[PDB]
């Protein structure tokens, strides 16, 4: 998680889409969905990011509907957004043991127990937290089996980005799990 704010610049695609859904939280605006192969993913927008401004207008207090309406009505050539990086999230680094385990149990992508004497224990990983990313890869909407598979195919060093469950549950509201699984960007970013 980068500390502080960055400016991103966007162009709508030929269809006039940027590939975002936004959600009002605590009088802020946050990214609920980034679509794969979209201007938004291309410029490195991520689930959980806060949008402070769009074309220099503060988003403070805006409804979801208003944020979307503003985006729809913007001239598509250049859209500037001011972004604070995944403010509700933290990243933890763990080392797999000899058996290839980091030391936790999860269910629906939510951590439910920490294993005694594990790397996850030593690093103070918490329960009641949803897994958002693994080694920088968005894993929101994947089956637990796909998440476990990604953990195995990682090196010895595993970084996890987590979010407190209650906040996660609030961000993903008004969205069917089949949309989240199918449409949320899970690609590794392109250079």
């Amino acid at each position: 998680i980068k500390q502080g704010i960055r400016e991103v610049i966007l162009c709508k695609d030929q269809d006039g889409k940027i590939g975002l859904r936004l959600k009002s939280i605590d009088n802020g605006i946050f990214v609920q969905l980034v679509q794969a192969n979209s201007p938004a993913s291309l410029v490195g927008l991520r689930f959980g990011d806060q949008v402070l401004q769009i074309n220099g207008e503060n988003c403070a207090g805006w409804s979801s509907d208003k944020a979307h309406k503003v985006l729809k009505q913007a001239f598509g050539e250049k859209i500037t957004m001011t972004i604070r990086d995944r403010p509700f999230e933290r990243t933890i680094t763990m080392h797999k043991d000899s058996t290839g385990h980091v030391g936790f149990i999860f269910k629906n992508g939510k951590i439910t127990s920490i294993v005694k004497d594990s790397s996850a224990a030593r690093n103070g990983l918490l329960t009641e937290h949803n897994i958002c990313e693994i080694n920088g890869q968005n894993v929101i909407g994947l089956k637990d089996s796909q998440i476990a598979d990604i953990l195995s195919t990682s090196g010895t060093v595993v970084t996890i980005t987590i979010m407190p469950a209650f906040i996660f549950e609030h961000i993903i509201k008004r969205m069917a799990p089949s949309i989240m699984k199918s449409l949320m960007d899970h690609t590794i970013p392109e250079v």
